[PDB]
């Protein structure tokens, strides 16, 4: 599913991501924009052989099981395929664990490089939330 910008903001809020660990909704929407362009089915293969999955490009080295990332963990206790669903529940619940892991949203390199320090509220501007 490719979400609309406000549609995704609303879904993230519904699932308790808004201001989670102090990160406003615009941060999460911005991260999703640059990780996946709001496409739940996004996948990308990393140089180390791991793969990133879903709207927040969650990585199989630590967070989910895909059966083909040697030496990896599955800390969210989910198949990576769950992160591709039109229902963002699994992605949100896993993101909550990731952002609580110590480095906040810096876990998402694209958030650090493209969202951090910017006017992230622009991502939820105009949205009925
Ligand atoms: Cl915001
Ligand atoms: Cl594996
Ligand atoms: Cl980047």
């Amino acid at each position: 599913k490719v979400f609309g910008r406000c549609e995704l903001a609303a879904a993230m809020k519904r699932h308790g991501l808004d201001n989670y660990r102090g990160y406003s909704l615009g941060n999460w929407v911005c991260a999703a924009k640059f990780e996946s362009n709001f496409n739940t089915q996004a996948t990308n293969r990393n140089t180390d052989g791991s793969t990133d999955y879903g709207i927040l490009q969650i990585n199989s080295r630590w967070w989910c099981n895909d059966g083909r990332t040697p030496g990896s963990r599955n800390l969210c206790n989910i198949p990576c395929s769950a992160l591709l669903s039109s229902d963002i529940t699994a992605s949100v619940n896993c993101a909550k664990k990731i952002v609580s892991d110590g480095n906040g949203m810096n876990a998402w390199v694209a958030w650090r490089n493209r969202c951090k320090g910017t006017d992230v509220q622009a991502w939820i501007r105009g949205c009925r939330l």
